């Protein structure tokens, strides 16, 4: 599972980065999230309740931040299983601002799913992701707020 893609924010480079580098308000957008325990440096433990009927379960998730550098790239490594399966990822963000009031995210991942789960279909798959992406995107839009092409 290959994917890239890209959306367009209200908010500036600054105010995007604050948004998703505060754990409070990821355990907030990430959905399923119970809790974000920090475990170590820029690595949390996830404790994940998903009820997308076609991935339901609960899964614990290593969720590492690496290749630091603020307020515009990160790398994150990702590790999650449970019960229906396993999921090992690599991500890749950028922020680049398409002018002074807007923010454009890019972004890269990378991930090999695994167990009953992995039979699902690519595409399905796929559309999950979107789904689990285009939501977190959709919540941070909100948080910041207060203060999508997806190709697979």
């Amino acid at each position: 599972l290959n994917g890239n893609g890209s959306i367009e924010l209200k908010g500036t480079v600054e105010e995007v980065w604050s948004k998703l580098m505060d754990p409070s308000i990821l355990s907030k957008c990430i959905m399923g999230c119970k809790s974000l325990e920090l475990i170590g440096e820029d690595k949390y433990k996830a404790d994940l309740q998903i009820g997308i009927a076609a991935v339901k379960g609960k899964y614990d998730a290593i969720i590492e931040v690496t290749d630091i550098k603020p307020p515009y790239h990160y790398k994150l490594l990702v590790n999650g299983e449970g019960g229906p399966g396993f999921v090992n990822a690599e991500g890749v963000i950028d922020l680049t601002p398409i002018n002074d009031e807007c923010t454009q995210l890019t972004y890269t991942y990378s991930a090999e799913v695994g167990g009953k789960v992995a039979a699902i279909g690519q595409r399905m798959l796929g559309g999950v992701a979107k789904l689990l992406i285009s939501d977190f995107f959709k919540k941070i839009q909100k948080e910041i707020a207060k203060s999508h092409h997806h190709h697979h």
